[PDB]
């Protein structure tokens, strides 16, 4: 649960995920999935490849480091590397342009140095050192950031430090009297629910890169998980932080659960991207481990139905721990990842429609999957509740095993991307925010644009553009979008990839979605947000960053 | 439901509330409230003069100075002024004891110089571009109900005081019904926010105590908590958009997603930033459907300790319903005076909702009281002590007829703090009391007001008759402050939801710490250069 030192050992160095774990060609040439870590490890997707193929049309740098510094810093007993291996791997996180550079390129920059404290007062130790020798720090937790949050400046000439968040991930105390856990900032999320729940709590917060994310990076970047609608996003989790930055410590004085002592300086941090100092430690809110969980799931006859009925459970706030409504792609998606074997002369399609011979066109039929977790007696009512309200808008339930099979697929989706590279396949997830009116039309417009913008660029097949509603509010959703194309005789494939990438963001932001739900911006978004939160707004960010860190040793340049 | 221009028209000039609502004594001698305004008034109280003589042993103008081009080019902007004294000694103030004081039988260090009425976004504008060319100092001012001396002037403040007051920038602007939300001017009443709505079907249920008066920019400002926030939220939970001008300029999102990772959240740089940075002008807030039924009622128990047991483990099983509270032995006397052993605790319960959720959820909540041996003690009480809400605030000016004054004040706790919380804070008014002469020994009580998972909002109130001391406001402002130095030192906050103003300002920077400070200190400074905004509140 711990990252190890040298990630590369246990983690890919080149793409997403631990090592033992990638897709291949079994014996009888069905994908699977190697090793033993995820419930569908080792078990053989005998239609995946014919999805694949109907789908895309495819046939399966010196260490530049002062003396003074090193010389100071071996008397901290920190731990250092400047090997190469160590600082390439935290020179990016996971957005596609960094996947290739790894894959068939170079970075222009990556850090010089690689540090790993261990507690709050070797933080403090670091920070101070970059102040005296004019050092750029650069932190790291999980290294999962979709929004080039790691990318070093490639003008920054100072020297960079990673700052490597692993090694610093106990848990503090856990206050069973208040409900809360204390916690240093690099505890991934799979490693703190295990030991929680060795004491029979859980913080509830899932978020898809829980593996490797850390606590530190939730709050940095606004982290969203799976079951918010129980537990809470990072900003309703996260009671107490401490924060290392050039200007001194920041930290309340108490843990009273609400305050009205002036503006929230816990909101100044969070989402602050790296660019103001280390989260160190934090308290966050935990709750006793769910007696029970529930899957499930409801086909509608249309997407829109299903928007419909996911805005009726909002208005009721009887929404499960977690509720996904995928659109009739995605539905058919994880149709071919089932184990039965299809015969050769009866096509996707029409081996679809004899299979769910409902009264629904299996081409415009969309699923909604569901989590309930509590109490059992609680679970169970509150499942009959949900499954009432969906049947008033055409929702059949659709079956246990979908919805324990969508959520699996979850932590698996990730390693999809290797994949695809290995078969001229490239792709990207994004995600927006969006008012409840605004839902459909964004969601049609969005995969419109894409299809136009591809065919205008010269791609050859029309994209996989495809969505679901991953979150429920009470005053709209998150749409979470794929975007996948064969780049079969493309000049700069990179390039028309941006490219549509920036064009879906400008019509996300003109159907009237947010810039982002939960990415951040990190420097990937930064040329919207002024507009986002107008120019004052924009001024005041500014401000906080030049008062606690005048200099910019937090020099990522994320979000300004 | 719309403040008029000339408050005192309406409202008391001296003190809480409309003019048509005072207590007296009625034609048999018993306490009761004046007019028709609420459900308690004129209902005789019987046992409330009884109460009072066995608790507190009784028996019953500067000028307005102007630049002349200043006041020129606002003419031309026909924005509704006044300089006249009546209505700048309105808004010098809030709700606190000395200010009260001062009202009653003094007069204020300083007043605002001129009253401005905008009645919309554009308004303020101008009023803030002249606030800068004529180098002029705005307080704005909603309700007027600040607790904090957050509408004080300070005494030395020489440029000309603007009192911007929105009381006429008060309409909804729109209802969304597809995404319930409504956005409205920062300048409505709850009371008036409340009844538009429910005309419509809809409620926000943010429902502070202030409500008749304190307004949607004023909760925004204070960050405002209202008694049913267990199903509806606090401010910061309501509050989806805002427009805000500042000297620098209009803060606005660009757009109304539910929820956003687009770096630090700029809203939380507004709220609570106590009228120090802009004049918030519009908000977009959640509504709901209003709910079909409500149902009140009371559970007794054996003791304090045994009542907050109970509130954390109803927390802690998440079903609070929509408001509870536990009042100390004390606080359960008092009610108990005011209908129409020494130990023992009472919590009152509000429930909303769907009727069969109500009984349900009701039936849950009795049922985890036994455990801490909790006893059923009636709807009846339960709907006493919410309907008693509205008309606590007129008892100061009937106090202050016989000699006895007192303040609430609150603090937000860890749960495991609470109890200890409760008993020091009580004893350390008592000792500080008999130290500074108080003959009798003062009302010093409790009640546990919120719930939330990590602790509780615990609320005080403290009273005294000031029989022979010969500066009764002095032993009150330093007891105050003892209390709260005792509350700090068992862990307890500065503030749940009074806010800071320029009564807790001293603590602040060690709540917050330096580099916290300093980072609203840097906001400041951006957005108002020349402090335009310059009631001093904070920082
Ligand atoms: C497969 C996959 C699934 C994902 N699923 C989700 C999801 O469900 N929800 C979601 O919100 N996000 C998701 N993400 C995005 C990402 O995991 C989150 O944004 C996460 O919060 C980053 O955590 P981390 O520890 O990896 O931070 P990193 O990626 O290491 O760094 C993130 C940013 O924070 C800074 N930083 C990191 N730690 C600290 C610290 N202690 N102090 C100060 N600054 C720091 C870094 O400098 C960088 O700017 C996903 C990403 C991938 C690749
Ligand atoms: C009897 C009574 C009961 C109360 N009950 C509660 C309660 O249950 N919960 C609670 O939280 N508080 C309560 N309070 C305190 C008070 O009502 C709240 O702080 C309320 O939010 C203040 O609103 P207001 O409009 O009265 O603002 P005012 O008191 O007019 O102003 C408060 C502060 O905000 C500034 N301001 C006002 N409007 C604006 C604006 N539009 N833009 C920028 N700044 C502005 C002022 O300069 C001042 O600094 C109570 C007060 C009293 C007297
Ligand atoms: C799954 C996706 C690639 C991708 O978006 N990976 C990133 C790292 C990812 C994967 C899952 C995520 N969940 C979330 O909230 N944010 C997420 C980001 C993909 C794979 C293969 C082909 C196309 C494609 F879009
Ligand atoms: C009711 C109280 C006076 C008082 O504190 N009134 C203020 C204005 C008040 C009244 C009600 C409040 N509710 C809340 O959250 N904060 C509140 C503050 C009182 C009256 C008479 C004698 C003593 C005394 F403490």
């Amino acid at each position: 649960g711990i990252i190890p030192k040298k990630r590369q050992e246990l983690m890919k160095w080149n793409g997403w995920g631990y090592n033992d774990s990638k897709f291949f060609l079994n014996k009888k040439g069905q994908l699977e999935l190697t090793g033993k870590r995820y419930p569908l490890s080792g078990v053989a997707l005998p239609t995946f490849k014919d999805w694949i193929q109907n789908t895309f049309g495819i046939n399966l740098p010196p260490s530049i480091v002062n003396e003074d510094f090193l010389h100071e810093l071996k008397k901290t007993n920190i731990s250092y590397s400047q090997e190469a291996d160590d600082r390439v791997f935290r020179a990016h996180g996971h957005c596609l342009h960094e996947i290739f550079l790894l894959r068939e390129g170079m970075f222009e920059r990556i850090p010089d140095i690689v540090l790993w404290p261990t507690c709050h007062d070797d933080v403090v130790k670091i920070v101070n050192l970059a102040c005296k020798y004019n050092l750029c720090i650069i932190p790291i937790g999980g290294g999962t950031s979709v929004s080039y949050g790691l990318m070093c400046p490639a003008d920054e000439t100072r020297t960079i430090i990673s700052l490597d968040t692993s090694q610093m991930n106990r848990i503090l105390w856990v206050d069973e009297n208040n409900l809360t856990a204390h916690v240093e900032a690099g505890i991934t999320g799979q490693e703190l629910e295990r030991q929680l729940k060795e004491s029979g709590y859980c913080t509830g917060h899932e978020p898809d890169s829980l593996e490797f994310s850390t606590v530190g990076g939730w709050i940095s970047t606004r982290a969203s998980g799976m079951k918010k609608n129980i537990y809470g996003n990072i900003e309703d989790l996260v009671v107490h932080m401490k924060v290392v930055t050039p200007r001194g410590v920041i930290e309340k004085s108490c843990q009273g659960p609400r305050m009205s002592t002036g503006p929230d300086i816990h909101h100044f941090i969070m989402g602050s991207e790296g660019t103001l100092g280390v989260i160190t430690e934090a308290t966050i809110k935990i709750r006793p481990t769910p007696e029970y969980q529930k899957y499930g799931s409801v086909a509608f006859p249309n997407f829109e139905q299903g928007v419909a009925c996911l805005r009726e459970i909002a208005k009721q706030r009887c929404a499960p721990a977690s509720i996904r409504l995928m659109d009739n792609q995605q539905f058919q998606f994880g149709h071919a990842l089932k184990p039965q074997v299809s015969s050769i002369f009866t096509s996707f399609l029409d081996g679809l429609k004899k299979f769910y011979i409902k009264g629904f066109d299996p081409n415009q039929l969309s699923v909604a999957t569901l989590l309930f977790e509590g109490d059992r007696e609680k679970v169970l009512q509150h499942e009959k509740q949900v499954y009432d309200i969906a049947a008033k808008f055409g929702g059949l339930a659709a079956g246990e095993d979908n919805g324990q099979r969508g959520y699996l697929l979850t932590y698996v989706i990730a390693y999809m991307r290797d994949l695809g590279l290995e078969y001229y396949i490239i792709g990207e997830s994004f995600e927006t925010s969006a008012p409840w009116d605004r839902v459909v039309d964004l969601c049609r417009n969005v995969k419109e644009r894409i299809r136009r913008e591809c065919k205008e660029k010269g791609v050859q097949f029309p994209p996989l553009s495809t969505c679901r509603v991953t979150q429920t509010y009470d005053a709209g959703a998150c749409i979470y979008f794929y975007f996948a194309f064969n780049y079969r005789g493309i000049s700069d494939p990179l390039a028309v990839f941006e490219q549509t990438e920036a064009a879906a963001r400008e019509e996300i932001l003109a159907n009237g979605g947010s810039l982002s739900h939960h990415h951040g911006v990190g420097k990937l978004r930064k040329q919207w947000l002024k507009e986002s939160i107008s120019d004052v707004g924009f001024g005041m960010l500014k401000s906080v960053k030049d008062y606690v860190d005048p200099t910019n040793i937090f020099g990522n340049r994320n979000l300004l």
